[PDB]
């Protein structure tokens, strides 16, 4: 066993209640602290607050319920970044309905394949992507509301998520009086995400009570300290976006987001909204490699920039870092089937190349490619990783689970690591 990996303890024990209890009970403590920002676009430069935004998404669970969605009831939500888009995803956490973030950019063929695994009762959706979302429809009708997003009146013949809120409230509903439901957070869905044609990965509530217990840490995550503010530019439908999200929301953050990246915007947010922490996908930090406009703002603020998702070679992280004058990079790796990242650059403990380290409640180990053995250290083989939040499962493909994670709970990532001696873990590419 001195090969296995083992995650530290973490700083806070992991808290009881569903991932949508835990929501609640934080965004409801900043609802009532006016003025607290949630969400700003900085393309329209709208803010949305944190009182805004729970009462939104507790009206929203409410109607949901009233509607006659429980558990054995998935919505999708089919939007591109927006200040709405986690409004639906809430007020279903809330009432233990499982939410299925859609592509809001893919092609009509890739949509009905996501959804066909999802089979969504309700849709929400985005203007722009009703009309793709209605010819799902024609194929999947077990589709039978679709809901507009970024409205507030109805919308060709549809209702808004104001409208529709309003369609199923009770009379004297009291946003401050609503209870989230209680329910085991072992068997309830939480999210039905898009693997890497692509499986819909179902992630218990547990997996995201996991993952807010990182994103509170003050060693794998961010120290809960007011006014911070992050400048995401990560897809909020995959795993990467999605649960630094919701742990931003669980730590009461302003999330800034871009869904169009532009080099002059994404810089000037980063000045004049005073960004501590950066987030992008990995593609992004080779196009900042090549910015020569990064000593034109003022980014005193920047404490951290982090990667993660894909692969980030060791140079063009180093690149970066003297680009934006930090001492090195944040970074993280996961699978979608692994909910949220399990490798985590620790703050402060930065090492060029290395991915971080193994978050708390997980163990990782490399075997050898050939035996399934375990190595030791700098030897490489295949990454293999356990914890809490592994998925449950495939959605309807138990053939596909199983050959990923073995009887006794290892996951098979399919990717060639090794660990050093300080236990940092590099990821090796193969070409
Ligand atoms: N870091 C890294 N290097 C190289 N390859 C990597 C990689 N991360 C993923 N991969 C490759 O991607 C596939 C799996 O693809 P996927 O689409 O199934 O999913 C993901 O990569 C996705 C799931 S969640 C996730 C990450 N989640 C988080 C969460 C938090 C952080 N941070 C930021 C870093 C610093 C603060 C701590 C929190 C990062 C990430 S990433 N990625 C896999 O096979 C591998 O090949």
């Amino acid at each position: 066993a001195k090969n296995i990996k083992k995650g530290p303890a973490p700083f806070y024990p992991l808290e009881d209640g569903t991932a949508g209890e835990q929501l609640h009970k934080a965004m409801k403590r900043y609802a009532l602290v006016p003025g607290t920002i949630a969400f700003t676009d900085a393309h329209i430069e709208v803010n949305i607050t944190y009182a805004e935004y729970f009462e939104m998404s507790v009206r929203l669970a409410e109607a949901m319920k009233r509607y006659g969605l429980n558990t054995n009831h998935r919505i999708v939500v089919c939007s591109e970044n927006s200040l709405q888009f986690f409004m639906p995803v809430l007020g279903a956490l809330f009432i233990g309905v499982a939410v299925a973030p859609a592509n809001d950019i893919y092609n009509e063929r890739e949509l009905l394949n996501s959804m066909n695994i999802s089979q969504p009762t309700v849709v929400f959706v985005s203007k722009k992507g009703l009309q793709k979302i209605l010819n799902v429809q024609k194929k999947l009708p077990i589709i039978q509301k679709i809901i507009i997003m970024d409205s507030k009146t109805d919308y060709q013949g549809f209702q808004s998520m104001y409208t529709f809120v309003t369609s199923h409230l009770p009379p004297g509903f009291n946003e401050y009086d609503f209870v989230p439901e209680s329910f085991d957070r072992d068997k309830t869905i939480a999210l039905i995400m898009n693997s890497s044609l692509p499986k819909g990965v179902a992630l218990p509530h547990r997996t995201a009570c996991v993952r807010f217990s990182h994103a509170r840490d003050p060693i794998f995550g961010n120290q809960i300290i007011p006014d911070t503010a992050i400048l995401s530019v990560v897809p909020f439908h995959h795993g990467f976006g999605m649960f630094t999200t919701l742990g931003y929301l669980i730590c009461g953050f302003r999330v800034v987001l871009m869904y169009r990246f532009e080099e002059e915007l994404f810089l000037r947010s980063l000045q004049d909204y005073k960004i501590q922490s950066a987030l992008l996908v990995p593609t992004l930090f080779s196009f900042f490699a090549k910015s020569t406009l990064i000593d034109k703002y003022d980014l005193s603020n920047l404490h951290e920039i982090a990667s993660g998702g894909a692969p980030l070679s060791k140079e063009v992280g180093e690149a970066v870092a003297k680009r934006f004058h930090l001492p090195g990079i944040r970074q993280g790796y996961g699978l979608t089937e692994t909910t949220s990242a399990i490798l985590i650059t620790p703050e402060g403990d930065d090492k060029p190349g290395a991915v971080g380290k193994v978050v708390p409640f997980f163990e990782a180990k490399v075997v050898d490619l050939d035996t399934g053995k375990t190595l030791g250290v700098n030897q490489r083989g295949e990454l293999c990783v356990r914890g809490p939040m592994i998925m449950s499962g495939y959605v309807n493909n138990p053939e596909a689970t199983n050959a990923l994670i073995d009887k006794d709970g290892w996951l098979h990532s399919g990717d060639i690591a090794y660990w050093d001696e300080d236990e940092h873990f590099f990821i090796v590419d193969r070409l």
